[PDB]
């Protein structure tokens, strides 16, 4: 024992449990579609997404959503998504849960005009909790940033995306810190800054970091000292945190930890740190045979 077992149970699935019922986006990777998935011998109903391969079933393919699968059947905690498990058809699906609203990136860009800085602050403290959850597991995630997280309810977000995922190419330059653009050094403290260019697309409603500028550039204007500027939202308490995570010695960056401690002081008066107009008033979402549905996190 150098290090410890992975105990995680990969479950398999067969296809006649499940039933997809509408595509939910399609790219490279194949498809995802929303599904219900209905275990055999169980009265339940369990809203999914299923991310089907490529179709164009292939070993480099295969390989890749494999590890993908390896992580998130490995990871159990509140504000990190999980598998449900795998079924190995001609092309092989990972059956994942539904987060029924999408990405955090889309959702602040479709709901600005809505959201006040509770939910800004309480979004900010629920991934520090999930980072922190897979920095305790030991796994550098590599490409968190706010279209990586997903939004189960609006008060309850999860951070994906384990395709990068490492233990202890096309590449996001514009999330990644400096070590990692110049040297391909990653770390728990790279994630760290990643975090900080989350939080900024999340302060500035979903605006793209350093929109215009060439990726070749950035590792330049970062080394000359330049960072992302301050959301018109924040006061100098939130963005010297943004800051902070964007520091050279990634050992001055703040811990996962800290930023739990510190966004979670700031959602206690949230409009003492962020300034938006409206504020005061703004009320978000809160929520067909379907008398058996039981959410997935209620399915141990
Ligand atoms: C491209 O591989 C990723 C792997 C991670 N993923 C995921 N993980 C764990 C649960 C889950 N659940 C889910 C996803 C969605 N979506 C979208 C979100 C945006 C989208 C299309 C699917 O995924 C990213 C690109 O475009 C919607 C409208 C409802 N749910 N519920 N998804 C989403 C992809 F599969
Ligand atoms: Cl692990
Ligand atoms: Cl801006
Ligand atoms: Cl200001
Ligand atoms: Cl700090």
């Amino acid at each position: 024992m150098g290090e410890a077992p992975n105990q995680a149970l990969l479950r398999i699935l067969k296809e006649t449990e499940f039933k997809k019922i509408k595509v939910l986006g399609s790219g490279a990777f194949g498809t995802v579609y929303k599904g219900l998935w209905i275990p055999e011998g169980e009265k339940v109903k369990i809203p999914v997404a299923i991310k089907e391969l490529r179709e164009a079933t292939s070993p480099k393919a295969n390989k890749e959503i494999l590890d993908e699968a390896y992580v998130m059947a490995s990871v159990d905690n509140p504000h990190v998504c999980r598998l449900l498990g795998i079924c190995l058809t001609s092309t092989v699906q990972l059956i994942m849960q539904l987060m029924p609203f999408g990405s955090l990136l889309d959702y602040v860009r479709e709901h600005k005009d809505n959201i006040g800085s509770q939910y800004l602050l309480n979004w900010c403290v629920q991934i520090a909790k999930g980072m922190n959850y897979l920095e305790d597991r030991r796994l550098v995630h590599r490409d968190l940033a706010a279209r990586n997280v997903l939004v189960k309810t609006p008060q309850h977000v999860k951070i994906t995306d384990f395709g990068r995922a490492k233990l202890l190419g096309k590449v996001p330059i514009k999330w990644m810190a400096l070590e990692s653009i110049l040297h391909r050094i990653y770390t728990h403290q790279s994630d760290v800054w990643s975090y900080g260019v989350t939080v900024w697309e999340l302060m500035t409603f979903g605006s793209k970091p350093y929109d215009g500028i060439p990726a070749s550039e950035i590792s330049s204007i970062l080394e000359k000292g330049e960072r992302l500027p301050q959301p018109p939202i924040c006061t100098i308490d939130v963005y010297m945190i943004m800051v902070k995570c964007w520091m050279i010695d990634a050992d001055s960056r703040p811990k996962f930890r800290e930023l739990i401690i510190e966004f979670s002081k700031m959602a206690r008066d949230p409009q003492r740190y962020l300034v938006i107009q409206g504020d005061e008033r703004m009320h978000l979402p809160s929520p067909e045979d379907m008398d058996d549905v039981v959410d997935a996190d209620e399915y141990l």
